[PDB]
């Protein structure tokens, strides 16, 4: 019953809530992120959540062509969400193979980012335990912006092609097509494990964390709000993207999930079971990480908002951090490094599974099983594979942080979802979609989301878009680096290769 709803959902949690949420909520500060965070959630969050869930059990179409019939000429829907999954394919492997390199490098006896006398540190270095006795750097951020990945001076340097990341991209590629070679999703025994694993690792990451000194600092910082941020667009604009993003919605995966269920079935309770687990686990994983950034902080005596990397990178210096100071840091980082790369994977699966068969059926007749299918996804993981080797070299970041915040975040999620309610709410109705549900499953909902998606939601999106159109502000990385003016033109090129889906399939129906 329950537990078997569970062991199924189990896999809900991935790399976003994980990892992706923490430097969203360290970036602009993090008490003045939990206030839009909630508002965005009960808004638009379990609104649209619930939303697609309904669209795909009652259409028993899911994805694409879930459209056809609700209304066709919004069919760009679709479209989008596949070129948002495609473009968050191409830059979400290189978090695995950052993980599975860190998991190569950990087998040794000692950790390569315990200390900093190594080949690839320059003298300015020092080693933070002893730093309290306005140029030195702490070992682990020095060795993941180098060794990791060296930094250019700037994106206008791509510097030359690395190799140990190249092969490690490759290996982890390699694996994802020969498991999907087979499908090992059916799984017996091993669906506890995969469902245990990561909360067990979760749980010890987290008393680890509030049992270490100094986390009061980190608590207070992650819920303590700050006003004054809120003027401006940024931390409304990334907040409601993060919830977006954990819940995979606009992505046409939970689109799809959905047409599994039958017709008869209480799906409201699941998905609202669903989405308070993912926020909870979010939140209580924004706890852990924030306590233990904030005692790195205090063993760095640096202001907490600059005391670690305000990028992608905030949890490959904050987690491991944490696991060095456990017992036996080396199998604690082997297993969290594994759970790093089953979550991580998991989410590609989906991902990619999605992207797959939303594409196939376009062209049902190119790919009927066969070798066909076969040689296509060899094609789809060499061309990602290749794309993906633009920000994977010399100063790589660069390219890795912008094509993040203009990919799959920023404007093309809130204009997607924007666009979803606007249609449901507008053309549909919510009240033939209350109606469809009192017929078709037990209870009728309160008018609470009807009235969610009709004003809370749009007007949320386009208050936001607006306001940040109105403070434009240029993308930064980290806290002193800015982007030449051709950068932030390739960025909104970007995101426009996404937002102007729905205009163009707009006027071509139009057309005709
Ligand atoms: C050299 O590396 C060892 C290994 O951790 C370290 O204990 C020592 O402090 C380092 N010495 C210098 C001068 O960097
Ligand atoms: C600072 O360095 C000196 C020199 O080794 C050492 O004696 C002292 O204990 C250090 N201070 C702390 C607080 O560890
Ligand atoms: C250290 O940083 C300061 C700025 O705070 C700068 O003026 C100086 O050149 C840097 N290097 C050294 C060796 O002090
Ligand atoms: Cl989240």
């Amino acid at each position: 019953k329950i537990d078997f709803v569970l062991s199924v959902a189990g896999g809900f949690v991935g790399l976003g809530n994980v990892w992706r949420f923490p430097y969203l909520c360290y970036k602009n500060g993090g008490g003045a992120f939990l206030i839009p965070y909630f508002i965005f959630l009960f808004g638009s969050g379990l609104p649209v959540f619930f939303l697609e869930i309904i669209i795909g059990q009652y259409t028993s179409e899911g994805g694409i062509t879930c459209w056809e019939k609700i209304c066709p000429l919004f069919s760009g829907i679709g479209y989008a969400s596949v070129v948002i999954v495609s473009l968050l394919n191409v830059y979400y492997i290189v978090i695995l193979a950052w993980a599975t390199y860190y998991l190569f490098q950990s087998f040794q006896k000692e950790l390569p980012w315990a200390h900093c006398n190594h080949s690839w540190n320059t003298p300015h270095c020092m080693e933070d335990t002893m730093r309290k006795n306005t140029n030195f750097t702490s070992p682990v951020i020095e060795f993941w912006e180098r060794n990791v990945l060296s930094l250019s001076p700037g994106i206008d340097h791509p510097g030359s092609l690395k190799w140990d990341l190249a092969l490690c991209l490759l290996l982890v590629w390699l694996v994802c097509f020969f498991c999907i070679w087979k499908g090992v999703r059916s799984t017996g025994k091993v669906v506890y494990f995969t469902a245990t694993f990561p909360f067990a690792m979760l749980l010890v990451l987290l008393v680890r964390g509030l049992t270490l000194p100094g986390a009061g600092a980190g608590i207070k910082f992650y819920l303590y709000p700050d006003i004054t941020r809120l003027e401006d667009p940024q931390v409304w604009i990334d907040a409601g993207t993060q919830i977006f993003f954990s819940y995979a919605i606009c992505l046409g995966a939970m689109t799809s999930l959905g047409s599994y269920n039958k017709y008869k079935y209480n799906s409201y309770r699941d998905c609202m079971l669903l989405g308070c687990l993912n926020s909870g686990t979010s939140f209580v994983s924004g706890f852990a990480i924030f306590s233990i950034l904030g005692f790195m902080a205090q063993e760095q005596g640096v202001d907490i908002a600059d005391v670690a990397e305000s990028g992608p990178g905030l949890a490959f210096i904050a987690y491991p951090k944490a696991v060095t100071m456990m017992p036996l840091p080396t199998f604690w980082s082997i297993l969290f490094f594994i759970m790093l790369l089953l979550l991580g994977l998991d989410s590609q699966f989906v991902e990619v599974e999605g992207q797959i068969t939303s594409l196939v059926d376009l062209y049902p007749s190119f790919l009927r099983k066969g070798y066909r299918r076969e040689i296509f996804i060899a094609f789809v993981c060499s061309i990602s594979y290749l794309l993906g080797l633009t920000m994977v070299t010399e100063g790589g970041m660069y390219v890795f942080q912008l094509f993040d915040y203009y990919a799959a975040s920023g404007v093309c999620l809130l204009w997607v979802a924007f666009f979803e309610c606007f249609v449901i709410a507008w053309i549909y109705g919510g009240d033939n979609l209350y109606d469809g549900i009192e017929d078709m499953i037990g209870y009728r909902p309160g008018p609470w989301m009807k009235y969610s998606w009709a004003v809370i939601t749009p007007v949320l999106c386009v208050g936001c878009f607006i306001f940040s159109l109105v403070k434009y502000v240029p993308l930064t990385y980290n806290k002193t680096y800015v982007y030449p003016n051709w950068a932030i033109g390739l960025g909104w090129s970007l995101a426009l290769s996404s937002m102007l889906c729905v205009p163009l399939v707009i006027v071509i129906r139009l057309c005709q």
